[PDB]
């Protein structure tokens, strides 16, 4: 019925259409077509790949189910170190942070505020638009190469919107809903439950069998451009927008604040909205918006001087 020639062509058509649908459903959290439309096309692709396995590609949506089983994780170095954040706990801590920033820069500074997603910090590297490496923060200079596991995280693009080479960083986490379902499953199988979604995400990414990881329903939020490649963003707020543009999932609750007072209002706003979110957050991350100014402030041994994480009590 279908020759190798026709199938080879049709397979690419399906991957493109299905990947667009997944981008809308998983990355934008806003599907355009009904599930049955996706399922019908997905099945057609599975049928083609089953008949001619040589047509299976790394960016085919059928690969999301995983299948590879590792013996262990390779070391994943971070030539551009993955620092951690300095903490703040009181309104005075946040204002003190602002005072230090102003003292160093010499003028009022705008801040890009984001929710502190409670999960595992990860780094994603793309080459010519192709996903080539996924890694945990680990100790900051060396983490674990969890590329295969991240291929199963539905919101992680296997091929970017543009064939660019960049390295980005964000959080990989488990939504409350999935955390609950998972613990119930572990209770059913006589296993120890996970204390919180953070530990659930960490344990999930430590699994060597990708098939298991694929079922953990992990998700992502990207927030840092480590290796810009051709990206043009000059501020953090611009970077979040650009991360979205090239195909990554970004958190929609960020806000650019012109004053420390607006920053505190943001903190209080989301401090009370906290329980309404589908994911857990342990605070707010306040970042100097201008990259030029972030560069001026630099980093201590432990963290950047241009950011602070307000931790919820
Ligand atoms: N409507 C859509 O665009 C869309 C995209 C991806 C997955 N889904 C749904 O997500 C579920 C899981 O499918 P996948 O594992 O192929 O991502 C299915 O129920 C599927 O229909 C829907
Ligand atoms: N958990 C988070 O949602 C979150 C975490 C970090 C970091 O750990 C982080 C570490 C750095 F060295 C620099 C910026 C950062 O920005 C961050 N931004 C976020 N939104």
């Amino acid at each position: 019925p279908l020759t190798l020639t026709a199938a080879t062509t049709r397979a690419q058509e399906l991957r493109k259409q299905l990947n667009q649908y997944s981008h809308e459903y998983y990355v934008k959290d806003q599907p355009s077509v009904e599930d049955y439309v996706y399922d019908r096309l997905y099945k057609e692709l599975v049928d083609i790949e089953t008949e001619f396995p040589d047509l299976i590609t790394p960016d085919s949506p059928t690969q999301r189910v995983g299948g590879k089983v590792l013996s262990g994780f390779e070391k994943a170095p971070h030539d551009i170190p993955m620092y951690s954040l300095n903490d703040g706990f009181s309104k005075e801590d946040i204002f003190a942070f602002d005072e230090r920033v102003r003292k160093a820069i010499g003028k009022p500074v705008a801040y890009c505020c984001e929710l502190k997603i409670d999960g595992l910090a990860i780094s994603l590297r793309y080459e010519n638009g192709v996903f080539v490496r996924g890694a945990t923060r680990g100790d900051g200079t060396v983490g674990e190469n969890i590329t295969e596991n991240l291929r199963t995280v539905r919101s992680v693009p296997m091929r970017l919107t543009e064939p660019i080479s960049v390295e980005v960083r964000g959080e990989c986490y488990m939504p409350k809903q999935s955390f609950v379902a998972l613990n119930e499953e572990r209770e059913e199988n006589g296993q120890d439950i996970f204390a919180n979604p953070r530990n659930a995400a960490a344990g999930s990414l430590r699994q060597l069998d990708t098939k298991i990881v694929a079922k953990r329903n992990l998700n992502t939020f990207l927030y840092t451009v480590a290796d810009f490649g051709p990206m043009k963003a000059k501020t953090q707020f611009e970077a979040l927008e650009e991360l979205s543009a090239i195909g990554f999932r970004t958190n929609p609750e960020r806000q650019l604040c012109q004053s420390i007072d607006e920053v505190w209002a943001y903190i209080e706003e989301y401090h009370e909205k906290r329980s309404t979110l589908p994911y857990e957050i342990d605070g707010i991350v306040i970042k100097v918006n201008e990259f030029a100014l972030q560069d001026e402030l630099g980093f201590t041994v432990k963290a950047p001087r241009w950011a602070i994480a307000y931790k919820f009590p």
